[PDB]
């Protein structure tokens, strides 16, 4: 799967900057 996480962490961490 690639750790799903990763997909939602990034989408997050973005606009969390």
């Amino acid at each position: 799967m690639g750790s799903l996480f990763r997909s939602e962490s990034m989408c997050l961490a973005q606009l969390f900057l």
